[PDB]
RNA sequence: GGGCCUGUUUACCAGGUCAGGUCCGAAAGGAAGCAGCCAAGGCAGGUCC
């Protein structure tokens, strides 16, 4: 489960404007999300940095149902 | 090293185009633009100078 399957699954809208932001490998491997690319990723979907790091928690809180369910 | 070619590589760090999104506007419409791709660069090879 990644940024990718988590992509497969309104607010829903600016979801997407976030991570449709990243690379191939950000999507593959969000654990290297760090400031510089966030800050990158932010003005990349018109989103203030925090709205990425919620996007970042949100996955992460799936994530971890995943590595667990 | 240069030209041409091919393979590969390259998040943002004044290239181009920008899906998505965002911004300003009552509207009409403006603007800045991530990923992608294009291009450019890196690493090699082939080839010609």
């Amino acid at each position: 489960f990644d940024l990718n399957d988590f992509l497969e699954q309104k607010v829903l809208v600016r979801m997407e404007a976030i991570i449709n932001s990243m690379t191939m490998k950000e999507r593959a491997k969000p654990e290297i999300i760090k400031g510089s690319r966030k800050r990158r990723i932010a003005a990349g979907s018109g989103m203030q940095v925090q709205d990425v790091n919620r996007l970042l928690k949100q996955f992460d809180d799936m994530q971890r149902m995943m590595k667990k369910m």
